[PDB]
């Protein structure tokens, strides 16, 4: 569904505006760009100067995995440049890891309102270059060290830059790749640098590329897990995150992102474990290997995810607002168990998480049944904690 993704959209204020800059050209310019986002505090606008549609389209599976060996599976975007239907899911985690970078930085740089560019440079490693380009499948890789002021202060910064068909954008706000972990945001110069140029820091925006689902809801707690699964089975995985996306909000929220970005990651975790996928690793794989961990990540099968039963879980924990539920599955003819925990809104009930504790099944796991054990299952009304 075209439509069906389009009207779960909260289109803020912020997404509302106008993008008077078509493109960044040169590298240097899509820096500025991001400089100025920050000096400004402006979200909106940084998220629009980072590489979200093109990274999630383009990037090389094998060659980022053997790039990042010590990733597990489940902690890296979905792969939708393999399989389309993965979009939104990767689209809502890139924008949180890249709200977090954004974050960051404005943390650890102290006065980043009071920000002056010194200086941007080149870093000259050809080696690592060509390498993280063929990581994103991008036409260039330019890793800049950036040199700033704040008060007194003077901060370097390193943000790989990237190109695709002619377009700059950001791939990490911070040296290397996005999903790298323990990487600084920034080192303080002993020394303070001249500034070379009069550098620009524009306050256009560049085009909208992100999105924050808006609230859906269904009349009862049941009817919420099975249009949830309906979604899925149809592709409609933007409707799946509105499902749970508990507020809206008058303009672009970080917090919502980032909450939206984590349900994201707790369906896709749920995805990899009807595909036997959710405990793999990255390292000690061969090309060949990891293109068969790439085969197994193909969703084309999700349209026979059948839910048999949503089956009230009883427990203590639940209130007259929360409530624990069983969703008893088919996938493919393999029978599944997972857990829910929905909430109800003024118009009715939408999901908390794809938990259940009541039953010790955590957020995303999916438990293999026997055929005994799923028909058992099928004839309860009622799952005692």
């Amino acid at each position: 569904g075209k439509k069906e993704e389009s009207e779960v959209l909260n289109v803020t204020e912020s997404l509302q505006k106008e993008s008077e800059i078509t493109s960044f050209s040169e590298e240097e310019e899509a820096v500025l760009y991001m400089l100025s986002a920050l000096k400004k505090n402006d979200l909106d606008m940084a998220l629009r100067g980072c590489a979200i549609d093109e990274t999630a389209l383009q990037i090389n599976f094998v060659k980022t995995a053997e790039e990042l060996p010590g990733m597990q599976l489940i902690d890296l975007p979905a792969p939708t440049s393999d399989y389309s239907y993965y979009f939104p899911l990767t689209s809502a985690e890139m924008t949180k890891a890249y709200i977090e970078q954004f974050e960051e930085l404005s943390t650890e740089i102290p006065e980043i309102e009071t920000l002056e560019v010194l200086e941007i440079a080149e870093k000259k490693e050809k080696e690592r270059e060509e390498q993280l380009a063929e990581c994103l499948a991008a036409q260039e890789v330019s890793e800049l060290e950036i040199y700033v002021k704040c008060g007194e202060q003077s901060y370097r910064l390193g943000f790989t830059a990237v190109q695709y068909e002619k377009n700059w954008k950001i791939h990490s706000l911070k040296e290397g790749l996005l999903y790298e972990t323990d990487i600084p945001a920034c080192v303080q110069m002993e020394e303070m640098r001249e500034a070379k140029k009069t550098y620009v820091l524009p306050n256009q925006l560049t085009g909208a590329n992100y999105f924050q689902a808006m609230p859906i809801s269904e009349k009862t707690p049941q009817r919420a897990v099975e249009q949830f699964i309906y979604a899925i089975e149809k592709g409609d995985l933007t409707r799946a995150l509105a499902f749970a996306t508990t507020e809206s909000s008058q303009d672009t929220s970080p917090e919502l992102l980032k909450k939206q970005g984590e349900y994201a990651k707790e369906l896709k975790t749920m995805l990899y474990g009807f595909l036997g996928t959710e405990d793999a690793r990255l390292y000690g794989k061969s090309e060949e290997q990891l293109n068969k961990l790439r085969g197994k990540l193909n969703p084309e099968y999700m349209v026979y995810l059948d839910l048999i039963k949503v089956i009230p879980i009883e427990t203590e924990e639940n209130t007259e607002t929360v409530k624990q539920y069983a969703g008893l599955y088919s996938y493919n003819g393999k029978n599944y168990l997972t857990g829910y925990t929905l909430c109800r809104q003024e118009d009715g009930w939408q999901i908390q998480s794809l938990s259940a504790p009541a039953l010790s099944l955590e957020s995303g796991e999916v438990m293999r049944l026997s055929k005994e054990e799923s028909r058992k299952t099928s004839e309860q009304s009622v799952l005692k904690a």
